[PDB]
């Protein structure tokens, strides 16, 4: 039914790997050079993780970006996300396949 999730935006680090963006988990749809996100499932992120603005920060180099939960990463949890290659370009290198960023949400 209802649930008014209230969760604790708070900058931490976790993991943040690109992914082949086209259609988004949730009612957005994007290509690969976009700056969307896909979080932890929405069972786990009370729902209300979809369509929130995540500033994400890659602590290796220190490059900051942000990026919109537009898609779900299904099997990844709470400390370990996706997001478009065209965002993770901006946070380092695509070759990384996943990157520690700080994210906030």
């Amino acid at each position: 039914g209802h649930a008014p999730a209230e969760k604790r935006s708070t900058t931490r680090e976790g993991r943040g790997t690109w992914y082949d963006t086209g259609l988004g988990a949730c009612g957005w749809n994007n290509v690969n050079s976009d700056t969307v996100i896909a979080l932890s499932p929405s069972v786990y992120s009370g729902g209300s993780h979809c369509g929130q603005t995540v500033t994400v920060t890659n602590v290796v180099t220190g490059a900051k970006a942000t990026g919109t939960v537009a898609d779900e990463c299904p099997g990844c949890g709470p400390n370990d996300i996706d997001m478009t290659p065209g965002l993770f370009q901006q946070l380092g290198s695509l070759d990384e396949g996943v990157l520690t960023v700080s994210w906030t949400l």
